[PDB]
């Protein structure tokens, strides 16, 4: 499926972006036009988001303690439920990859980098299998990038 590959692209780019500070410069699938846009985006509203709400995060992060991939895997199977109800809006769905931002740099800390594509997957999956018709009728990628447009 197209919207989860884009989505993972995207995804996976940030975080791993954000825990080592070095861009990725393999090329990008199709649609990669709107992908660059979608991290350039990321990484102006990702990382305001990340500074703004840095005490919830950090207790968030504390209180969840996700150090290995078993707790990643425990923790999207409530996520994927927590995360389907109340309101949907592009400042959930971004508050969601910043936080996982946010993990994957604390997951470097305690030399765990290779939790961080099975984090970035599990981000894909929950964002995907609970918002995708949302997703689709906000006009995907484009219309996150349109949404932050400065
Ligand atoms: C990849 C994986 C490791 C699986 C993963 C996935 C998701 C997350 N979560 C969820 C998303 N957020 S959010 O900040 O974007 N948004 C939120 C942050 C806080 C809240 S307040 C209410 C949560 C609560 O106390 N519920 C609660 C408390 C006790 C019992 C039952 C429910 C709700 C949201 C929201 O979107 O529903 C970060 C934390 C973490 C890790
Ligand atoms: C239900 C719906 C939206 C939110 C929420 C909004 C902004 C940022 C993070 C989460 C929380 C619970």
């Amino acid at each position: 499926d197209e919207l989860y590959r884009q989505s993972l692209e995207i995804i996976s780019r940030y975080l791993r972006e954000q825990a080592t500070g070095a861009k990725d410069t393999k090329p990008m699938g199709r649609s990669g036009a709107t992908s660059r846009k979608a991290l350039e985006t990321l990484r102006r509203v990702g990382d305001g988001v990340q500074r703004n709400h840095e005490t919830a995060f950090q207790g968030m992060l504390r209180k969840l303690d996700i150090k290995n991939e078993d707790d990643v895997k425990s923790l999207s199977r409530v996520m994927i439920h927590v995360f389907s109800d109340g309101v949907t809006n592009w400042g959930r769905i971004v508050t969601l990859i910043s936080f996982g931002a946010f993990v994957a740099k604390h997951l470097k800390t305690i030399n765990q980098e290779s939790c961080i594509e099975p984090l970035a997957e599990s981000i894909t999956d929950v964002l995907v299998r609970t918002k995708r018709d949302w997703l689709v009728k906000q006009r995907g990628w484009d219309g996150f990038v349109e949404f932050f447009h400065v």
